């Protein structure tokens, strides 16, 4: 039971996808641009996360800039607030499974909370190494 809010556009999302495949499961994929969560669910990602809401926004993305979200001028809520009503301003991916839930950014991240073992190496797509064939971290 894993779920993946997932940008194809990302290497980063596809690296972490084809992570939690190598490790035997399937997860649902949620298009978060087109079908982001709900404000309840968000906040609950946010907590299970543990990480400030701040360090969610993706940075360099057109309603980051022109909105002035660089500056510290917002509450937490607020910043949720722009999140739903632009969800590209919400970082990716972030991995739900029955272990816990991460912002999986570098991906190899999503390795804390993959329950069963990747089934074979792992090379990220530009060839950066990340499991051996024995199931090491490199
Ligand atoms: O992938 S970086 O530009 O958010
Ligand atoms: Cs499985
Ligand atoms: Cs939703
Ligand atoms: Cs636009
Ligand atoms: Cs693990
Ligand atoms: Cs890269």
């Amino acid at each position: 039971n894993i779920t993946i809010y997932h940008n194809p556009a990302c290497g980063t999302s596809r690296n972490t996808l084809e992570m939690i495949r190598n490790s035997g499961t399937e997860p649902t994929i949620i298009l978060y641009l087109e079908n982001p969560p709900s404000r309840d669910e968000l906040v609950k990602l946010i907590a299970d996360m543990g990480i400030s809401v701040r360090a969610l926004l993706r940075k360099n993305v057109e309603p980051y800039e022109q909105l002035g979200l660089a500056e510290d001028k917002f509450t937490d809520d607020q910043l949720i607030d722009f999140m739903l009503q632009h969800p590209i301003l919400i970082n990716r991916p972030i991995v739900v499974t029955p272990l816990g839930t991460r912002l999986c950014r570098p991906s190899e991240v999503v390795l804390d909370i993959l329950q069963d073992a990747q089934k074979g190496a792992f090379t990220k797509e530009d060839g950066e190494k990340v499991v051996d064939e024995a199931g090491k971290r490199l």
